[PDB]
């Protein structure tokens, strides 16, 4: 395989499917990236085995605990946790003292390039200001120049390193809140630096699905249509595909497995919240449909004692379950695109969601 | 297969090893009971890879939550939690206003086997009295002369009821302390009821390794030779050794779960706490000779980063491990008793763990 190669197999209106073709592996488009150095209560193989093909590290809790220096001594967080296919790092640029050089809390972009190279990623996020909501256009403008310009040191930063420019890809971050004028000149300015990939940043931040979806309908087409459009931190099973329908590649959440452990499960015909009295007794897998391990081998009563007892194991069931409904969501998407049948899909979907 | 059968294939001085054959599968002794409605931290598939045949369940636990009828109407508790093979359930008796009708917490003889024919439990135990340590010999005479009476009314209880007599088998738990005579009279007072198995019980509760050794030395041959032998709550590798040399065919205990949550691995070189510094940059696997999973697939550094961070996969690392170390831990003694050279092993052991 190439060190990067997004192709687009099929189309429908603004909705894409394909594949990105990197050195670790094949990811499946559009894609679902469950979040870490471990996707909580799983072990990499069973993140495997419900269909992720890449999942997601963050620069600023490695380079805490246990250090991006140390992992790197160790030999790289593919072999530090036991996933060996692609892995995307965030640049720190969500999760103080602000100045153009970087923050102090140093991260700085360079130091962000570096220390995504210390841990092995194989998708390095440009260093990024998530702008605040709600932002004036005054200050989503200053934030996204600042933006623009540690993309630029971002991109000369990896640029610099021969092992990471040769092995890894890079993608740059569009921000300017919910104006589109800042967008586009966001847009514009990532382009001629180039990426590998681009992602709609600054959204899912309190801002509201119909407004978010406003936003993507102006900010997605300002990007480089071959290449990958990465939506950040964003979301529901409904936000993904209202997503998908708006030009969107590639998504994380923590909702997954987060919502897992605290008892929310996904389901076809909506979220449960599994600690309700109404499931003790109930016998039916999680989701009727689901083809996870969970709902093969045990009943929402189960799940539902586990969960208020507080014992692990019902994390790690809710979290297989919820991980696998993701991984299913997407290969929904992926075929009915294909198909020419995802407008239909995403009705049928939201009917029955709802 | 039968109901029950123990069958002895091979003796080394008062050691044993055989087969316990039940409906629901094949025990082989000397054997290492892990301890649940779940085995903390591994899914049931996992505990039986471990190498476990049969585990534990407690009928105070779940008579609280879910409950006992509950669990019945769900289908039992081999359905419910998923696990197909024995279960061997404690009486309550160790785990309130006590009257020689029974404990209110309300827990009598005849309801603990009621409630161990709701979970649908293969390895029904009497229900008794752990006598505290230090106790007076009156005391200990009293409480013992009490769990005999109710051993008989326990057996009663369970005969009574065809669907539990046909197809599950029924223990007798030895009390009297440290006292000799007491136990003496304990163990004639059982083999006169007549049970399919026969515990040591009142032990594992502050005496000291030296004095549960010595009290093991003339309480096993009190037992019926031809009947399962089991430790009740123990214990460490090295008591579990001590253990079989004198007898004992069945053990459970906390141990390997709650250490294993806590940081402490079991290793042929004795226990490691995995959270100490010294691990931090660690690349071999927690032991060196281990077969398990997680041995062959990660670091004692990786698993020392999980626990000081308080992830929930470290738990499920570190419990994995330590159940399939005291599984690899009772196949070398069944191999070894075998083999006629247990003796030898029990020495090495010893020599190497200490
Ligand atoms: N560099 C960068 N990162 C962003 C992130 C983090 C994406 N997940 C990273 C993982 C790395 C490890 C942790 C996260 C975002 N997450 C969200 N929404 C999350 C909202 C949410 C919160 C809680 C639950 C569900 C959704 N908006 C985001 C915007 C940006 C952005 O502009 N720039
Ligand atoms: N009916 C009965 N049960 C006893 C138990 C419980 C055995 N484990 C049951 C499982 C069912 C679910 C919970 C336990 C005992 N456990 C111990 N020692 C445990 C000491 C220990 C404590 C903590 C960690 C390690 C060892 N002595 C015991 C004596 C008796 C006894 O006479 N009668
Ligand atoms: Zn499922
Ligand atoms: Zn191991």
């Amino acid at each position: 395989r190439p060190r990067f190669s997004f192709s687009i197999a099929a189309r429908e209106g603004k909705a894409r499917t394909g594949t990105i073709e990197m050195k670790r592996g094949v990811i499946r488009t559009p894609a679902f990236m469950p979040v870490g150095a471990t996707v909580k209560a799983l072990k990499p193989e069973t993140v495997r085995a419900t269909g992720a093909d890449i999942i997601l590290g963050n620069t600023y809790h490695l380079m805490l605990r246990p250090g991006a220096e140390r992992i790197a001594k160790l030999g790289g967080l593919h072999s530090f946790m036991g996933w060996d296919r692609p892995i995307l790092t965030d640049s720190g640029g969500y999760q103080t003292k602000q100045s153009e050089e970087g923050v102090t809390f140093m991260l700085s972009p360079e130091r962000s390039i570096e220390i995504q190279h210390l841990l092995g990623s194989d998708i390095v996020m440009a260093f990024d200001e998530c702008t605040p909501y709600p932002a004036t256009p005054s200050r989503a403008a200053s934030s996204m120049e600042r933006s623009m310009r540690w993309a630029k040191r971002s991109r000369d930063a990896f640029d610099s390193r021969k092992e990471q420019a040769e092995n890894a890809a890079l993608f740059g971050i569009q921000q300017g809140s919910v104006f589109e004028n800042l967008r586009q000149q966001s847009a514009d300015a990532l382009a001629e630096i180039g990426f590998d990939g681009y992602a709609v940043g600054g959204l899912a931040v309190g801002e509201g699905q119909d407004e978010m979806f406003r936003v993507l309908d102006f900010s997605v087409p300002m990007l480089p249509d071959d290449k990958p459009h990465y939506l950040m931190g964003v979301g529901k099973p409904d936000d993904i595909v209202g997503a998908v329908e708006r030009g969107i590649d590639m998504f994380d959440c923590v909702l997954p497995t987060r919502s897992g452990r605290n008892g929310q499960a996904f389901t076809w015909d909506g979220p449960i919240n599994i600690r309700n009295a109404r499931f003790s007794e109930d016998l039916k897998p999680l989701d009727s449909e689901c083809h996870c391990a969970v709902c093969q081998k045990w009943s929402r009563a189960y799940i539902h004692h586990l969960i208020r007892a507080g014992e692990i194991l019902g994390a790690m069931l809710m979290t297989e379950h919820n991980i696998a409904f993701y991984q299913q969501l997407m290969q929904k998407i992926r075929d009915s695109i294909s198909e020419g049948r995802f407008s239909q899909f995403a009705q049928d979907f939201r009917a029955r969601y709802f």
